[PDB]
C-alpha cells in the first residue's frame, strides 16, 4: 500500500472532522453525485494526529490514479503542514527538504498528491509527473483595493501603509529567491509570512493583510467564492501542478499516463466543474 502525502488546500483538499462514530458525512456534488471520501490522518495548545475526513479535487484525482494503476494507499496529512522549501538543519550546513517534499525524500511518504508546483529546484530532488492542471502566482486582496501587480510600488517599494505576504516555506520563496529585487522583497515578507494559505486569506478578509501573494488556482477559486476578495493583477511565474515520486520510481511513466489520458478525456475539466467553476459567491 502506498503512502499518499497531501495538505489542506482548498478546491484540491478539503479537511473534516469524521463524526462521532469515525465515519465521514454523506455530502453530495453540484452534479448529485456523491462526494468521495477519504480518511486522511494527520494534524488536528498539544499537537495531536487523528483520523479526518479528506475530499476534493485532488482526492478524486488520487481516487482515478489508484483505479487506473491499480494500487491501494493510505492518505495522511503532511507533520508540518509545509508545501517544501531546502534548508540548512539543526544550525549545521546539512541541507534537508521540510514539508512534503521532506516526507518524499525520506520515506514517510511513497507520493505527494496535491496542488505540488513543479520547478527546477524541487526538480533536482524527485521526479514530477506532467501537468495535471496549468496555473501561475497571483495577487489576492480585498474588494476595492488597487494594485497593478507584482510590479507596483507598494510591492517593490515597500511600506507599513501596505502589508503583503506569503505562507511560508513553499514554491514562492524558491520564486523569489531567483532574482535580487524579489530576494528583498521576500526579506521584507518574511517578516509577515503565515503558516498556512488559510490563515493568509483570513487575514486578507480581516484586513489585517493588505495582499497575499499565491497559486492562482487557489486563489481565484476563494476570490470566486467570497465576495469580499479579489484576485489582481497578471499572472505570474506560470507553472504546473504534478503529483511528486522519488527518482527513478517504478510509477512515474504510468501515473503521466493517467494524467494525459485524463487531460483527454475530459476528466480533468470534469473536475473542474465539479471542484472549481460551479457557483456564485457566498
Ligand atoms: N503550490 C505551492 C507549492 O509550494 O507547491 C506554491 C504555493 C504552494
Amino acid at each position: 500500500r502506498l503512502k499518499i502525502v497531501t495538505i489542506h488546500q482548498e478546491p484540491f483538499v478539503y479537511v473534516k472532522p469524521t463524526m462521532s462514530d469515525g465515519t465521514c458525512k454523506e455530502e453530495f456534488t453540484v452534479n448529485g453525485d456523491p462526494v468521495k471520501k477519504v480518511i486522511c490522518t494527520g494534524p488536528n495548545s498539544p499537537r495531536h494526529t487523528v483520523p479526518q475526513c479528506c475530499y476534493g479535487f485532488c482526492i478524486d484525482l488520487l481516487i482515478k490514479l489508484a483505479r487506473t494503476m491499480n494500487f491501494t494507499y493510505e492518505v495522511h496529512l503532511v507533520a508540518d503542514g509545509k508545501f517544501g522549501t531546502q534548508e540548512r538543519v539543526n544550525n549545521s550546513n546539512k541541507k534537508e527538504w521540510n514539508g512534503m517534499m521532506g516526507e518524499l525524500l525520506s520515506g514517510q511518504a511513497d507520493m505527494i498528491v496535491a496542488p505540488l508546483t513543479i520547478n527546477n529546484e524541487r526538480a533536482q530532488y524527485i521526479e514530477f509527473s506532467k501537468p495535471f492542471k496549468y496555473q501561475g502566482l497571483t495577487i489576492l486582496v480585498k474588494k476595492g483595493t488597487r494594485i497593478t501587480g507584482i510590479n507596483d510600488p507598494r510591492l517593490r517599494n515597500p511600506s507599513d501603509k501596505f502589508i503583503y505576504a506569503t505562507v511560508k516555506q513553499s514554491s514562492v520563496d524558491i520564486y523569489f529567491r531567483r532574482q535580487v529585487e524579489l530576494s528583498t522583497m521576500y526579506r521584507h515578507m518574511e517578516k509577515h509570512n503565515y503558516e498556512s494559505a488559510a490563515e493568509a486569506i483570513q487575514a486578507v478578509r480581516d484586513n489585517k493583510l493588505h495582499a497575499f501573494i499565491w497559486d492562482s488556482a487557489v486563489l481565484e477559486f476563494e476570490a470566486s467564492q467570497k465576495c469580499d476578495l479579489v484576485t489582481t493583477g497578471e499572472l505570474f511565474f506560470r507553472s504546473g501542478f504534478g503529483i511528486g515520486m522519488r527518482k527513478d520510481s517504478p510509477w512515474k511513466q504510468n501515473v503521466s499516463l493517467s494524467i494525459l489520458k485524463s487531460h483527454e478525456n475530459g476528466f480533468m475539466e470534469d473536475l473542474d466543474k465539479t471542484w472549481v467553476r460551479y457557483q456564485e459567491c457566498d
